[PDB]
């Protein structure tokens, strides 16, 4: 029928642009590239498509009323291999090569973003994969692949990898999209991709890792010298220094974390601190320097409050440091998620219980008679609460001589909390962060993989517009005679294929 | 008593290490910040504070957290609510996180090396 | 795993002892609209649902409406 | 039979009979579940509530929550006329009554307290 319709000269160029069709909750309508071409594409209709493509008036690179194209409808309905199949990467390859053109990837939709850069965006890992490894055997159309096999000798293959849109040298890349976005689920498996991989690999052996560990030096160094300068107060021409240069760095690191909050987005502000937390303790340990310094000047006695505060914060804050490290990333991520899960919700019911038990039992109590004030140890509200909370730590000795009118009540509320505390919050909250450490065991090597790529970006945007000049690997990438562009040399081993390489570049492998 | 042998040695290298890395820089931050809450002890006085010394304050919060000795609020500090707060965080982020993750955490160990 | 179904279980049990609590008037928020099938007369109740799935490519014969959505 | 399927726990029998949907048009009343429209990978469906909502005395949603004689009551309530209905309870005047209550007892053991 649509075959009869078209012959008959049907609207191929038509736009549904109706609000069914561009819906915005995703659950009222149906969006799909309000083109019929677009909609055979992504309805998974193969011979519709190529039915539509060799036309006289169909426009492959047509524009909707979002910007999109045909590539990129495809990208949004495009989903994992468990809810639909993988007839939107057929689709894609057999549109793209249909069209024989770079000017459907290389067009920018109404937020711009290329087809590549919002697969990165929306999560599509399949997608970006394939268009990220994307080789094409046929000479007649080879400039649209992005990856080229250099040389294959035996079963050891050097491939070239075109990072066009994909290092962070050009703005919006795949690389500072994949990293820094945080509205996806799937972002760890994005990032273990041929070319990304290798680009963070890189970069951390390249720079990344010395400015890393110079931060780490510089942190501890003002960490140390503040704690002694602090701790060794009079309560110095030499020891001038240090101070001084408290109070230059804590300078620093406050108008460091001032502009780095000051563009913080507020969706990494979302999940549970896992992102920008370390950045809020920093600028409030920055500020509590700076306003134990500014109540030193002057005559003001609540100045050693804040300065302790942080040395305890400042102390605390080195942990961050701990991601550089492999087996202390880990660990560090897992108190992340520990101290999230089940240490609140054990806190909460803790506090719960101890407060309604200390006022129970404070009230058990009358007062004390005439010349005598140790007659008990839970005499009023904070007594009570103070004598729970030793109890539950294990200090101290247990009294149950107090000046209650009714000790058996007394004794049956202490066993209670004994039971209630002891027993079965401590003890469950023990077995409980063992599951969580069963969960996050397999979820470790990812999410701190996570934390040290958005390291590594953050340690390259802070370099200079000079000094950047350490690009991945060489110029020469295809067979274009104009704008190579750049290339990432990946060497792969494999000995399943045992086939005749013909799509080879280079004659002579090796250097 | 082979197998036990071996998993003392996993797990004191694997999450012991670890765990006592990280003990040993929250007992030294507190430590040293505890101290510096106290000031000096008046004239005909010198048992004023169990966290006197930095070494003082270090051997009480390691005494607190091996549950041996009396919890005492009652310092030389001047300001005890600070103090007070100070000591349930190092309450909390060991005996609570810290020693419980370690259990948790050598359960997964001897899991794996079962 | 067996977590998320008990507490949800309590939750039913509440929002229908809610329910319960309720007088005979203020309980006209019924679940959706009136009509249901092509039955001319008593179109009872219905309750409109949303399903997505890519796997199906059938056409579709069993419909109701011509047009879809509000 | 419906309410029987409800009781005795028989949660397949009473998937099929909640979204049973029949395609021939020579006996379509006897459906439960009609398409409204379907749009692509995009369907709406209407399910029928003449004795599943609790507004019929014994209704199905009742039988499947209250009653305590069975181990599959879990997987019953995860149907599609069930589920959805309880949700819309719970989003439209559950959680508001939830809330009150909570801040009522709250409010009485607080003032009880002092
Ligand atoms: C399993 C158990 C482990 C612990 C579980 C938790 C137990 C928590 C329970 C704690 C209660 C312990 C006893 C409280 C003190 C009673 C006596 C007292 O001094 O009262 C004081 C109140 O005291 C306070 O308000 C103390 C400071 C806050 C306590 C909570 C800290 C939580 C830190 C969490 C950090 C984040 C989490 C950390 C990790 C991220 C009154 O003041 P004063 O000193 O009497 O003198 C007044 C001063 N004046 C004279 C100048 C006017
Ligand atoms: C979860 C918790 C569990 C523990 C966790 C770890 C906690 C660790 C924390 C420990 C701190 C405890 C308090 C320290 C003492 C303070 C007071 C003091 O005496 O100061 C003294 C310093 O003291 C030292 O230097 C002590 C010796 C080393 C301590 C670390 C041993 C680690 C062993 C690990 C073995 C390997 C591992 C084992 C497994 C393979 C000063 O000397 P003095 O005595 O005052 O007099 C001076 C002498 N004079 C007069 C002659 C000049
Ligand atoms: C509340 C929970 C805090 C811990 C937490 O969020 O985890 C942290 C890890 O955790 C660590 O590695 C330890 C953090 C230091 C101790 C935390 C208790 C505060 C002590 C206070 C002592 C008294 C001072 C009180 C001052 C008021 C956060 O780690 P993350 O989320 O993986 O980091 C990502 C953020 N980033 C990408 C920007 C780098
Ligand atoms: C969106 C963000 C954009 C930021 C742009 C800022 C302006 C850029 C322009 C200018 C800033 C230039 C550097 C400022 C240094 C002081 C700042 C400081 O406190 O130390 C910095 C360290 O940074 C270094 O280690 C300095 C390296 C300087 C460049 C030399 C590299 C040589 C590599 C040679 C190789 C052969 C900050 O360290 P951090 O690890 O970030 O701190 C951790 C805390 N946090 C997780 C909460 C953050
Ligand atoms: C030691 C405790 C002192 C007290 C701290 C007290 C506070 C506690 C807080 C924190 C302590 C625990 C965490 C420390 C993290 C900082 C160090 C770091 O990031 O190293 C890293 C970079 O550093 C280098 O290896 C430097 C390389 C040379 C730099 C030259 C600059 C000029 C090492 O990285 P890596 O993953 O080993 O390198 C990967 C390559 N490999 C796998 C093949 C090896
Ligand atoms: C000052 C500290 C307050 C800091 C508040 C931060 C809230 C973090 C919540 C959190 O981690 O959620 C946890 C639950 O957590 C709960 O259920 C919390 C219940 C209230 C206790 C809050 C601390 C009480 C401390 C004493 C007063 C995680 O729960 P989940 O089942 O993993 O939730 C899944 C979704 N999520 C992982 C995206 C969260
Ligand atoms: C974190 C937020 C949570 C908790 C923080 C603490 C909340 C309560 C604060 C009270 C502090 C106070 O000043 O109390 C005073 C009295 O006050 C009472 O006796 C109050 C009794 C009711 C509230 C506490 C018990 C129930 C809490 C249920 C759980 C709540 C929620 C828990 C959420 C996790 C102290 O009285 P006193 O010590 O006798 O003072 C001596 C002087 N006097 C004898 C002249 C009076
Ligand atoms: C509830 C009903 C009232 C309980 C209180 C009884 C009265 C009371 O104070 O008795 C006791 C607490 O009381 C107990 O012995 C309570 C034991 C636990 C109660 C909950 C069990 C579950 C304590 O009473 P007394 O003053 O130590 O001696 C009782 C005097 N008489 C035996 C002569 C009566
Ligand atoms: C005197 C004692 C010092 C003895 C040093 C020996 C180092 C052993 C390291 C070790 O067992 O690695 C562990 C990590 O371990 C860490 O991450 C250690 C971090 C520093 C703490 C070192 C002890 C601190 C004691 C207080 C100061 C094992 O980590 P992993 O994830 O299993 O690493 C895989 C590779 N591996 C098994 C081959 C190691
Ligand atoms: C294993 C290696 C790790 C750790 C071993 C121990 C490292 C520090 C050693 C100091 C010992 C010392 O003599 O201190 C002295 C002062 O010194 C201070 O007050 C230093 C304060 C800063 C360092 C400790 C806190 C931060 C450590 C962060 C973590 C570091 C890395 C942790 C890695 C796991 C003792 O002073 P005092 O007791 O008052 O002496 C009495 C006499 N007086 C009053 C006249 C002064
Ligand atoms: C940070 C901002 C400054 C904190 C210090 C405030 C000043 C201070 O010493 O107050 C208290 C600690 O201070 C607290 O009460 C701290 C409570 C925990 C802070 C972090 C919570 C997370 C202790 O002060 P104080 O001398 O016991 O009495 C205060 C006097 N005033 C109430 C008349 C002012």
């Amino acid at each position: 029928i649509a075959a009869l319709l078209i012959a008959a000269g049907a609207d191929v160029n038509a736009h549904a642009k109706g609000a069914f069709f561009n819906p915005k909750y995703q659950h009222e309508g149906f969006y799909f590239g309000e083109t019929p071409l677009a909609l055979a594409a992504c309805t998974n209709q193969p011979e519709i498509v190529q039915l539509l493509m060799e036309h006289e008036q169909t426009d492959i690179t047509s524009r909707d009323s979002r910007g999109n194209n045909i590539l990129h409808a495809l990208v949004t309905v495009a989903e994992d291999f468990k809810t639909q199949n993988d007839f939107v990467k057929r689709m894609y390859d057999m549109i793209l090569l249909r069209s024989g053109n770079w000017e459907l990837e290389t067009t920018r939709n109404n937020d711009g973003l290329t087809p590549l850069q919002l697969a990165a965006k929306m999560g599509k890992a399949e997608i970006l994969k394939y268009i990220l490894s994307r080789e094409i055997k046929e000479k007649r159309l080879r400039s649209l692949s992005r990856k080229f096999t250099d040389w294959a000798y035996g079963p050891v293959s050097s491939s070239l990898y075109d990072l066009t849109n994909v290092d962070t040298t050009t703005d919006n890349s795949v690389l500072e999209i994949t990293v820094y976005n945080t509205n996806i689920d799937n972002r760890h498996e994005m990032l273990t991709l041929e070319p990304l991989h290798t680009l963070l690999h890189m970069k951390w052996k390249k720079f990344a890792k010395h400015m890393f560990f110079l931060s780490f030096c510089f942190y501890f160094f003002y960490n140390i010298t503040l704690t002694l300068v602090s701790y060794y107060r009079p309560r110095g021409w030499l020891q001038l220094l240090g101070r001084m240069f408290v109070l230059i760095w804590a300078m620093c690191i406050s108008v460091k974390e001032g502009i780095a909050i000051f563009l913080l987005r507020p969706s990494d502000l979302q999940s549970i601190l896992s992102d920008a937390w370390f950045h809020f303790v920093f600028f409030i340990q920055a500020v509590l320097v700076i306003l134990s310094v500014f109540l030193y000047l002057f005559a003001y006695k609540e100045y050693l409050a804040c300065l302790v505060l942080a040395m305890a914060l400042g102390w605390a804050n080195m942990l961050y440091y701990t991601r550089g490290f492999q087996s202390m990333g880990m660990y560090s991520v897992m108190i992340q998620k520990v101290i999230l899960h089940d240490v609140l919700k054990f806190l909460f019911v803790y506090i719960v219980f101890l407060l309604g038990f200390g006022v129970a039992l404070a009230s058990l109590i009358e007062k004390c008679p005439k010349d005598n004030k140790d007659c008990s140890s839970y005499g009023s509200f904070s007594d009570a609460v103070l004598e729970l909370f030793k109890l539950t730590i294990g200090l101290g000795d247990l009294n149950i001589q107090q000046n209650s009118k009714y000790p058996i009540l007394f004794l049956f509320l202490l066993i209670t909390y004994v039971i209630l505390t002891f027993v079965l919050l401590l003890n469950m909250l023990i077995a409980l962060m063992g599951e969580t450490v069963e969960n996050v065991s397999k979820e470790s090597e990812r999410i701190w993989r996570l934390q040290r790529a958005r390291t590594i970006l953050e340690f390259e945007k802070m370099l200079p517009e000079w000094l950047r000049s350490r690009f991945r690997m060489g110029e020469l990438c295809k067979v274009a005679e104009d704008d190579f562009r750049l290339c990432l040399r990946i060497n792969e081993v494999k000995w399943t294929e045992w086939k005749t390489h013909v799509s080879f570049l280079n004659e002579d492998p090796g250097p």
